[PDB]
């Protein structure tokens, strides 16, 4: 507990802007594109009021928009006064993927007619588009392997406090062992780490803070209408700030919750706002109506795990059950307990053989051990239990593919 | 099964694509049909044995589901999973490994259910060839059969050894195959793929 991130002082003008969305199109072979920026004000709408969004290519203008304040009509009632639409064309766009991480910058102007600038914003703009088309999860038309990884937010002397130079290391280490994706473990993470994976190439999975674990039986919260509006806080909070970034490919409900009515509703509000990015969940079996990708966890290559309401099928017999057309990703498989990672080749020659089998992420990145010191003054690595904590989990915070320092264990 | 096989064209669809034969396909299939449509114990219709893959086969595919269509159609025609059949039906296609031929690849059995947008079930037309001492691997065939809901199982090639009887001077009887009769180019053993002999004494597979 504590005040674990940043603390600032923002100030803003009285007219300001509130919000703004960037949203990207493409033609088939996506030689032409269309950078869609709608904007929203706060403050008193004055006539000589205008909004320029211009889109930077390293130093090079490469389009810009202006236009006065005033949407399209909406409904009966008019359109949104306080809101406006840019529409720039792109050609040839460079598209981003993790392979090749091309960025524009977009800056976004709040002005008066007569040139004087009020209130600037600007953010980075990465072109690439991903669906689902049949049965396969697609990356800018071309069918995504994943190679990912479960990643906390964790170090061993300061605890979940997070800074650039950890942030920086993890992902080199990542990229430079073949690691394409990384899942934000069962939360959002510090604001920089989406930034630096836009910026170093990384695929990313952003998950709502929602585990509900230790409920019996695991959905008694999400089920229960009393508690779907923290949930939609939850979820609607995340998808607001994280939007605009082109690194989130995939958004997540959540992790461990069983399924609930509230999942299919947060899944529903999150495909109405944000179309451009599949929804994914695990929980209540992992192929619900709240997932638009099959995600189990842990499930084998080859046998079955037959429990009784959530069963565990072999990722092959499940990509062919009667009705099932969705791909599949495992959002956690190879479980890097200690001296583990046995049968890893078996994973990747399925992966490899199977259209619809796209990937999955690993269990995890780092190991969870905090830095105690003896009568010496000797540090040493500590797990659950060694600081006398209430009923723990003995060494079972430990299942990383490299040590809390960032040495890498053998199975890396 | 409609008694058409053009194995013998190259390509193996040249009759099978050609309005000409139109007629003479329809006939075999659709008097095949008029004669046996009365028998519960037919509960699928074939359209043939390899002769490719036609425009020919998809209108008798359609002529047999219009006037019955109280049976699915099958036929493993170029591919096994065409328009022109309800069941995927490939032959010899193997449990785990992939067999990628230029145009009709035979993919694992698996592997093929789970290809996008494939959504029929799969039965093997013929698999494990029961060429003399044969019928390794049976039980990997079997343990996927009945793991998979959608791998409904499979028809082994094939009952009866196909030899005759000819005698020596002693008038000895004795089992002959292909060549045995001085017959004009021949495939020599092959013609004996049973699971029992032609007198029906079972083989060791059995
Ligand atoms: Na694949
Ligand atoms: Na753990
Ligand atoms: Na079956
Ligand atoms: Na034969």
């Amino acid at each position: 507990s504590g005040i674990f991130r940043d603390v600032s002082l923002l100030h803003k003008p009285t007219t300001q802007i509130s919000d703004f969305h960037v949203a990207t199109r493409f033609n088939d072979d996506f030689s032409r594109a269309v950078l869609e920026a709608e904007v929203q004000m706060c403050g008193e709408l004055r006539d000589y009021l205008r909004v320029t969004v211009s889109l930077w290519q390293g130093e090079t203008q490469v389009a810009s928009g202006t236009a006065p304040f005033g949407g399209e009509i909406i409904d009966e009632r008019g359109g949104y006064a306080d809101r406006v639409t840019l529409r720039l064309n792109v050609e040839n766009p460079k598209l981003w993927s993790a392979e090749i991480p091309n960025l524009y910058r977009a800056v976004v102007e709040l002005h008066t007619a007569d040139g004087t600038l009020i209130e600037a914003e600007a953010c980075d703009v990465g072109f690439r588009e991903v669906r689902i088309e049949n049965g396969l999860l697609l990356l800018n038309g071309k069918p995504l392997l994943i190679r990912g990884v479960n990643r906390h937010e964790h170090h061993p002397l300061h605890g979940q406090v997070m800074d650039e130079q950890t942030m920086v290391q993890d992902i080199l280490l990542m990229k430079q062992n073949n690691f394409n994706a990384v899942r934000c473990s069962h939360y959002p993470n510090h604001p920089l780490w989406y930034t630096l994976c836009d910026r170093y190439g990384l695929y990313v999975v952003d998950e709502a803070n929602i585990e509900t674990h230790g409920m019996v039986p695991m959905n008694r919260l999400t089920d229960d209408p009393r508690w779907l509006p923290a949930m939609s806080e939850r979820v609607t909070r995340m998808v607001q700030r994280d939007r605009n970034h082109p690194s989130v490919i995939i958004w997540s409900l959540g992790n461990e919750s069983g399924h609930g009515a509230n999942h299919d509703a947060l899944y529903r509000w999150i495909k109405s706002v944000d179309p451009s990015r599949p929804v994914q969940y695990e929980g209540g079996g992992a192929d619900t109506t709240a997932t638009d990708i099959i995600c189990p966890m842990y499930a084998r290559v080859d046998e079955d795990q037959p429990f009784p309401a959530v069963p565990k099928w072999s990722i092959k017999k499940w990509l062919s059950l009667p009705g099932e057309t969705r791909p599949l990703i495992l959002c956690e498989y190879a479980h890097a307990m200690g001296n583990s990672l046995g049968g890893f080749a078996k994973y990747w020659q399925a992966f490899r053989q199977y259209p619809r089998l796209q990937g999955g992420f690993v269990w995890d990145w780092v190991d969870q051990s905090l830095i105690k010191y003896d009568e010496n003054g000797n540090p040493w690595s500590a797990y659950g239990g060694d600081f006398g904590d209430t009923p723990n989990d003995r060494q079972f915070c430990m299942n990383g593919l490299v040590f809390a320092d960032r040495t890498p264990h053998p199975a890396l």
